[PDB]
């Protein structure tokens, strides 16, 4: 079905970005990839979450999208929510140039992650392996610093 | 499958609010209900765009979603576009309490609107009965106030 999307990050700190989603064949990865800028240097956990709903802030975005039900994992493990995109990086200019393709998202079909919300953290997501219950869970990525939702792109 | 969607909607000025849609049944119509406040008394038309792209702002959603490559009409027209749904109507407080039904967008299937944009506009929508090229496509209904992705909700 749809084969570009496209999420503006905002939040109420400095954290802006613009990411792309391409998908050019339906059962085939996404390339996701953009800018993020307004961060501090280093790990940031980066996932969708359940819902494209935005009215509380972040916060109403729910969490990480799990259609599975599965544990946190980071995006190489078997064992991961859907949305779980492991981290990106922010260089010493506060920017992150996003760079990562996916074989478990989807732009269509029941892992369609069109319409949902795409998060920036405030920490490194540890994809699961913190050894503590919040680690499975959200990966101690910590709070909500932008998000945007979903949308179909030309 | 998705049988709740929300929509905040924000621009340049001090147009904000928040639209909900509820499809209990896929093939059943859409409600639409929510606040709209900031607006000028009177009619304002309230269309789905093509796409959920606010990278320029509200400008980048695209023309009306028309996947039927229809000329523009009001909700009830069998000539519309499946974005068309029409005036939203402010009060002397400013405030659009919306209320529409609509068996034209959906939540699911070709007409689904989620991932696309709701914008609310500056004039009224003609409804496609205005006689001059711009009520085919826009309802001569002006500038776009405010917009948002709209995404799946709890
Ligand atoms: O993806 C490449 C450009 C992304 C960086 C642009 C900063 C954010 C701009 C706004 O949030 C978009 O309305
Ligand atoms: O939605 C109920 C009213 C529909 C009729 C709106 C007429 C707008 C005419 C304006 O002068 C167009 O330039
Ligand atoms: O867009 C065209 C449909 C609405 C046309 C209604 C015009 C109202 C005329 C009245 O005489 C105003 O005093
Ligand atoms: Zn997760
Ligand atoms: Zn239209």
């Amino acid at each position: 079905m749809a084969t570009k999307a496209v999420c503006v990050l905002k939040g109420d700190g400095p954290v802006q970005g613009i990411i792309n989603f391409e998908q050019k064949e339906s059962n085939g990865p996404v390339k996701v990839w953009g800018s993020i800028k307004g961060l501090t240097e280093g790990l940031h956990g980066f996932h969708v979450h359940e819902f494209g709903d935005n009215t509380a802030g972040c916060t109403s975005a729910g969490p990480h999208f799990n259609p599975l039900s599965r544990k946190h994992g980071g995006p190489k493990d078997e064992e991961r929510h859907v949305g779980d995109l492991g981290n990106v990086t922010a260089d010493k200019d506060g920017v992150a140039d996003v760079s990562i393709e996916d074989s478990v998202i989807s732009l269509s079909g029941d892992h369609c992650i069109i319409g949902r919300t795409l998060v920036v953290h405030e920490k490194a997501d540890d994809l699961g392996k913190g050894g503590n219950e919040e680690s499975t869970k959200t990966g101690n990525a910590g709070s909500r610093l932008a998000c945007g939702v979903i949308g179909i792109a030309q």
